[PDB]
C-alpha cells in the first residue's frame, strides 16, 4: 500500500526526518511518498526527490530554490484542502498548529507532530474529532523525542494504574546544574551555554521549566485522559546548592509539578549529561525506568517516522 | 465490543490474571470474558464467576472443585475446537504448546502468551499462520515479564536499525552471583535463595541460562525476523570470581550469546532484586535504557493483560 505524506515544517527535524524516510520508504508493506514540504517561505508540492529538496533546503535555509519544481503560497488550511495527503506530519515550530491540525482530522487525514503546544493544549478536542473521522494522531517525539515513552504509556501498561511519572527531559537543565555544583554561578553556567548552542539566547523554556511543563502536560493527557486539576511550574532560577538536583517534571492524578528536586545518588531521574529519563511507577510493576536521548535531528525523526508507520496502518488510539 | 477468552494454565500467572480481568473488565471499549479456564485437572467452561475460580484454586489446588460446572477433560486441541474462543491466552508450563497455538491460529482465533519456548522455536511458523488467518500473536512476558521489552521493541523504534541489545533477564542470578561474591558457595547461595522463594527445587533453567537464551532469542526475532547463526550458552554454575558479575544476553544480528559478564559499577545492566534490564543500541538513538521488574504473578499478568487487549482490538504485528 502506498500513503501520501505532507511535512509541514521543515528544519532540524524536517530534515532529518526526510533522510530517514528516504533510507526507508519502503517498509512493512507500505510505501512512503512525500508529496509535499511546507515551511515559512512555502509549499513544494508534486513529484520532487526527497534528498534533494533535503540537500537544497539545506545549504540555501529554504525551498524556493529547488530547480524545475515551483513554491505555492497555501496557508495551512489550503494546504490541506488542495493537496489532501493521507498523512500531515507536523515538525514546525508553530505554536498555534492545532487550527490546521482540525481541519485536517476533518478530512480524516491523520496527524504526526513533534510539537507540543497543541497536543498539550488541546489534546481532547482533537482525540474526538479523530475517532469521529476515522483517523489517529500521534506525538511521541513530543516528550523525550524518539524514545518511546508514549509508546511505553498510549499503548502498554494497559493494565495498570498509573500512581506517578516522574522525569527529567531538559539536559540543557543538567548542563547547568552540573556547572553550578562545580562552582558556577547560575549566570555564568548561562553564559557557558547559550555560546555553546546547549541554551538559546532567550533560554526561558528551559530554565523557567517551560518545555518541561507541556510535556508534562503532554504525559498527564495520556495516563488519566484529562487536564490536571493543579499545576506547579518552576524552573531553576532560584537554585542555590545544585548538588545532586536535576529539573524534574512530576505526574499524579489531576496534578502536575515542574520544579528542582534534589535526588539521592541511588535515583535513577539523576542522569548525567545529555540523558533524559523517565520513572513510571504502577500498581502491579513498581517501577518501570525508561531512559535515552531527549533531542537531535534524526533522534526526533526517530520517533516521528514510528508514528508514520502507526498512522499508516492505523493503530488504535487507546489513550 | 465482547471478546471470549480461553485461559490455558491456572498457577501463580494464571491467577494473577485473573484478578486483573476482573477489576478491569470492561475497559478501552472491551468487554472481556473468560470462558474457559484449563489446567492439569482439567477444564471448566460456562457461566462461572471469575473471581470465584481463582479463589477455589487458590486454596484447593484444582478447578474441579466449584460449584455448578462440570469439569471437562479435553486436550488442547479439543479446547481450541470446542470451546471456539476468541482469544487463547496460554499461561502455562508447557514446553510444546506450540501445537496447540497452531490449531488456535488456524480458527483465526489470535493467542497470548507467558510461555517461552514455543516463541523461542516456532516464531515464524506461528507468525505466517497468524497472518494468513487474520490472527495475531502477543507474547510481551515472555520477556521481562510485564516490563514492556517487547512492545518497545516490536511495536516501537519502527525506523531503527537494531545494532545491539544488552540485557539481564533473570533476578535469580543475580541473587546467587552477588552471594557468591560475598563469599557463599554456589550451593549455598542457591539455598538461601529456595528458601527466600527466589528460586524453585529445580533451578536449572535460570542457573544454566536455558531461559535467559529462550529470552534471547525471542529478542533476536523481534529486533532481526529471523533465527540466529551464532548460539553461545553458558549459566552460571562455573563462576569463579562474582565480583559484579551477571548472566547477559547479548543479542546483534545473526548472533546471541548468553554468559556471566563482569561490569563496570556505573553500567545500566548492574541490576540489583527483582529487577531487569535492557539495553538497546539503535542507529539513530545510540542507548535506549529500560528496567523494571522481572517475574511475579501480578508483574507477568500486566504484560498479558495488555496483550489481550490488543489482541482483542487487532493490533498490528510488525515484527
Ligand atoms: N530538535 C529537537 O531535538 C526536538 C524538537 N522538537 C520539536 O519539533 C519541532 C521542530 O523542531 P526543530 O526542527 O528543531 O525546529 P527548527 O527551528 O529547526 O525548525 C522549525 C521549522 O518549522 C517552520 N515553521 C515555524 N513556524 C511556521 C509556520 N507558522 N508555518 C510554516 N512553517 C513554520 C520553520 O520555518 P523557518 O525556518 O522558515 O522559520 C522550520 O522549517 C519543534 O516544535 C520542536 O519543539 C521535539 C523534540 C526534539
Ligand atoms: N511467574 C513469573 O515470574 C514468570 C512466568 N513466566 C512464564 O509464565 C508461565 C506460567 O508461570 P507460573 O504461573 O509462575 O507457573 P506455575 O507453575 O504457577 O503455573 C503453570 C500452570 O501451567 C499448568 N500446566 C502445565 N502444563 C500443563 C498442561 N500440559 N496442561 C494444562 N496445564 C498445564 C500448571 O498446572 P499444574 O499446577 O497442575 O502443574 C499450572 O496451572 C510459564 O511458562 C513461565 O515460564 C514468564 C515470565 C515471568
Ligand atoms: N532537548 C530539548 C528537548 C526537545 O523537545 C530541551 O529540553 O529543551
Ligand atoms: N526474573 C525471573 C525470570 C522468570 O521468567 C527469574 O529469576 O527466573
Ligand atoms: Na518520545
Ligand atoms: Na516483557
Amino acid at each position: 500500500m502506498k500513503v501520501n505524506i505532507s511535512i509541514f515544517g521543515f528544519g532540524t527535524v524536517g530534515r532529518a526526518l526526510a533522510e530517514i524516510i528516504a533510507e526507508k520508504s519502503r517498509i512493512f508493506g507500505v510505501e512512503l511518498n512525500v508529496i509535499s514540504i511546507t515551511d515559512r517561505s512555502g509549499t513544494i508540492w508534486g513529484d520532487f526527490d526527497l534528498l534533494e529538496a533535503k540537500e537544497v533546503a539545506e545549504s540555501t535555509g529554504k525551498l524556493s530554490n529547488i530547480g524545475d519544481y515551483e513554491v505555492y503560497n497555501f496557508s495551512p488550511q489550503e494546504l490541506v484542502e488542495e493537496v489532501k495527503p493521507n498523512i500531515l506530519v507536523d515538525v514546525s515550530s508553530w505554536d498555534e498548529a492545532h487550527e490546521m491540525y482540525k481541519v485536517a482530522l476533518g478530512e480524516g487525514i491523520s496527524v504526526v507532530t513533534s510539537n507540543k503546544p497543541p497536543i498539550a493544549n488541546y489534546y481532547d478536542e482533537l482525540m474526538n474529532l479523530a475517532k469521529e473521522n476515522n483517523a489517529g494522531i500521534f506525538f511521541e517525539s513530543t516528550v523525550m523525542a524518539g524514545t518511546p515513552i508514549i509508546g511505553v504509556l498510549r499503548e502498554n501498561l494497559l493494565g495498570e494504574n498509573i500512581k506517578r511519572i516522574d522525569a527529567v527531559v531538559n539536559a540543557s537543565t543538567t548542563f547547568i546544574l552540573t556547572k553550578m555544583s562545580e562552582g558556577k554561578t547560575l549566570d555564568d553556567a548561562i553564559e557557558e551555554a547559550k555560546s555553546l548552542g546547549i541554551l538559546e539566547e532567550d533560554p526561558s523554556k528551559d530554565i523557567d521549566g517551560i518545555d518541561a511543563y507541556y510535556k508534562a502536560k503532554i504525559l498527564h493527557w495520556v495516563s488519566y485522559g484529562e487536564p490536571p486539576e493543579e499545576e506547579e511550574r518552576l524552573g531553576i532560577r532560584e537554585v542555590r546548592d545544585a548538588r545532586n538536583v536535576r529539573l524534574v517534571a512530576q505526574v499524579s492524578k489531576g496534578k502536575i509539578s515542574v520544579k528542582p528536586r534534589k535526588l539521592s545518588s541511588d535515583n535513577p531521574l539523576l542522569v548525567e549529561g545529555v540523558q533524559n529519563a523517565a520513572v513510571i511507577r504502577t500498581n502491579n510493576l513498581g517501577e518501570v525506568i525508561l531512559k535515552g536521548p531527549g533531542g537531535g535531528g534524526r533522534v526526533t525523526a526517530s520517533g516521528v517516522f514510528t508514528d508514520i508507520i502507526k498512522a499508516t496502518l492505523k493503530f488504535p488510539n487507546l489513550r
